[PDB]
């Protein structure tokens, strides 16, 4: 009965839930800059995520209990009439750690609320994660932060996306926002809705590493390209094909 | 004139090299096991990638200095009348290390010799990584060995395949070989020549994570699931459709 063009089912009553946790300032005694544009790239990803028919929830500058409570909460929360669920963090990073407003949380941990095992109404349906996260360096400027967090994967039926790869650098304009949400979110609005999601995170890698960093107004930003990559733990192939809502209830 | 199906060029006089450093047996004081069935793994690619157009180049058992030469060698030389690049390593691990006979080698350092800065024939064609590594746990049983190699992305057109990740297990059978290498193999076998390479990784996900492992002959080896994943930084769909000859 085996199929290699077998996609997941994207046939449930609602698409499911996009968390995005936005981080802007941080605790003075983390030493972390402003990340000015992070407001951007929410406003950016919460609109082609809507048109791909997420419900989308913002948190803005939680402290970590506040965080994890959040997150806790929707992982506990049935998604059993849910195609899929994403989870975006907007913020600073280091190894396998994001940064909440007042300290590091385990990034295994955050995934680790929807392995299976947690989260029944999730097995068998992608759990995509999407991280726009690097070292805090110290009208539109280009600001430049060299990646620190691990390209980690997470388990079955995962897709974890990354903004930069180990060595590369990580770009922010603080008016359009992040180089990778601006491609991402623009790759979302033309070809969101018929492109396998792997398809098109391929042309977001493309389109990042074909930005220019050859003449640059900071001379000291030269030379810093920048390469996302995501690690598949995919089973299936991944379309966000438009619903049907033509008389039915979807909330 | 932006296009969202671009393919990387795949129409080169030759497919290209897979190199394959093959370890069944590691230097007493290493206190590593024998990999019992690692050439089944050896033979099952060396068939596959030939049949795709892959100039094989096996290795078995190298000391750290043999491997280092062999592919540095392999980087120097030009790959200009080349689509791409596939190099396979069949042994231990643990974080950014593969082992060969006597040592351990940071993988960086093994796919740093590819990126584009130092060998310029490769520049913009895709460059794949496979690597079935775990820790050595010390007629045809199934050997279980605990994930330890971080899933590490690389460069540039660079695709890393792992045959297992965090948390999850890796298996070897002593004669048919290695679950990940099996089912990578069936796949290359239907659909190589057909399918996206990145497609086709996906497949061998389904097939290694579908394997049962609640009926075990070991008690200690069940619940132990396998699951492969992969670090894509390419920038193009990767085909290898029969080339003309
Ligand atoms: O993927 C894994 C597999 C394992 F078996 C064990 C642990 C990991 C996660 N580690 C990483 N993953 C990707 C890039 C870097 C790391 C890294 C570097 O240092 C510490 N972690």
């Amino acid at each position: 009965m085996f199929d290699p063009a077998e996609k997941y089912k994207m046939d449930h009553r609602r698409r499911g839930i996009a968390l995005i946790f936005n981080h802007e300032r941080f605790f003075w005694h983390l030493t972390l800059p402003e990340r000015r544009g992070t407001c951007a790239d929410r406003d950016n990803l919460t609109r082609r995520f809507s048109d791909l028919g997420f419900e989308v929830k913002c948190f803005n500058d939680l402290k970590a209990e506040e965080l994890l409570l959040k997150i806790h909460e929707v992982s506990t929360v049935s998604h059993a009439d849910a195609d899929c669920f994403v989870c975006v963090f907007l913020s600073h990073g280091e190894g396998n750690h994001i940064y909440a407003y007042d300290a590091k949380i385990e990034i295994q941990t955050l995934t680790g609320l929807f392995k299976g095992d947690k989260c029944h109404s999730l097995v068998g349906k992608p759990k995509i994660f999407i991280i726009q996260a690097a070292r805090g360096n110290q009208t539109n400027i280009t600001e430049v932060d060299a990646a620190s967090v691990y390209t980690l994967p997470a388990g079955a039926d995962f897709l974890m996306c990354y903004s930069v790869a180990e060595g590369y650098y990580s770009h922010r304009e603080t008016v359009n926002g992040s180089w990778y949400i601006q491609d991402l979110c623009e790759m979302l609005g033309k070809y969101g809705s018929s492109l396998e999601f792997t398809e098109l995170l391929t042309l977001v890698n493309r389109k990042v590493s074909q930005r220019r960093v050859d003449f640059c107004k900071d001379p000291s930003a030269i030379g810093k390209k920048q390469v996302p990559c995501f690690a598949s733990m995919l089973t299936k192939k991944l379309h966000f094909f438009p619903k049907s809502n033509e008389n039915l209830y979807f909330q």
